[PDB]
């Protein structure tokens, strides 16, 4: 069924998902235990409560995974790639990349975590405040773990950066695209990579309606 | 540079191999020999000598890999999906796919492994004369560990047949399109699967012209 179930560990002692990461859930607590102490040393972002509150999307209703290495340096909600006050260079870049792909002239904010289908996606869930990849070597395994689930789920794996996902081993056993990173230099190829899994979609599954992320 | 260099084993006995797939030799020898012996008690698709021809390939000139999970049951002959007599379902699927896609009505016959950019693949390089996958176990590590090794060259991996790839644990550290196998019901999203690949390849590379493996 589709409900939030709930789990023991040692800060934020207490990680609530959805039903769906069920399958997952023995060996991320095995696997964070070992780990947290090193991890909870450094201010972090986003806060260790917030780590894992993206456990609490359900997967079945997911065909499009957007992945990030890593969450924000400053100011990571828990949410991947989300800004609320819309700041953020990347969700900025993701936003006008969007706004071309539509047509949407006008908008304050934007938010792939609103957008049927899509799951956004940290791959490592926590960073050391304003150093990026800072906390790599602690989710690790963790995050192969949590990648091989959700593509069992999505159709399409969208990664945003080349160099940031030059060096990682994961999953095995769909459809992967690796992209240039939404704050890279030079626009047509970040455009063109999202108007190009719609059409990956269409050989199966319905579209993504990315529009769905503007907040007005 | 670009040369063919040579390393020993026990039936074919000499594998010959473009300078290119030099990282890789010393552990295929290694994973070659233990396995061997188990591996040439059946009746091969193809014949022994023609295991590893497609390693005199250069993989610095390639861009697309086009992989299949294994040889043709019967009539095998070293390199992947090729049919010298044209009788084979699976490439004359593939040269309809083509012959739709370019305009090309006329011809005698269809190869993979003409066409500039695209390297051809058989994720197990073997099977028991008449029975698909039932070499599986004896090239399981020597499959990942060269799949690994092409991925590193090509932008592109196009895999045909998705319960045929279903469960394989592969690659760690590019753009996968898992699409349908050559020879299934119902054709548009066979099509589709091979003309999207070009725009991936735009993203940043040159195009493949698929009408060079046509035979006239
Ligand atoms: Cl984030
Ligand atoms: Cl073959």
């Amino acid at each position: 069924s589709h409900m939030n179930s709930v789990t023991v560990s040692h800060a934020p002692y207490t990680i609530t998902y959805h039903n769906d990461w069920e399958p997952v859930m023995s060996q991320l607590v095995e696997f964070y235990n070992e780990v947290a102490s090193w991890l909870l040393r450094d201010e972090t972002s986003p806060i260790p409560d917030k780590f894992f509150i993206q456990l609490k999307q359900p997967l079945r209703n997911k065909r499009v995974c957007v992945c990030g290495i890593d969450p924000y340096p400053k100011d990571g909600t828990g949410v991947p790639f989300e800004s609320p006050n819309f700041t953020k260079k990347s969700i900025k870049e993701i936003a006008s990349s969007i706004s071309r792909l539509t047509g949407v002239i006008d908008y304050k904010g934007y938010n792939l975590n609103i957008i049927d289908g899509v799951i956004p996606w940290n791959y490592y869930l926590s960073c050391k405040l304003g150093e990026t990849k800072s906390h790599a070597i602690y989710w690790d395994k963790i995050s192969k773990l949590l990648l091989q689930h959700i593509t069992k789920h999505v159709s399409v794996l969208y990664c945003l950066g080349k160099t940031d996902f030059s060096n990682i081993r994961a999953k095995l056993e769909v459809t992967t695209i690796v992209g240039y990173h939404p704050a890279a230099r030079d626009f047509e190829k970040d455009r063109s990579f999202e108007i190009i899994n719609v059409l990956l979609e269409l050989d199966n599954k319905a579209p993504i309606n990315w529009a769905q992320g503007f907040i007005y």
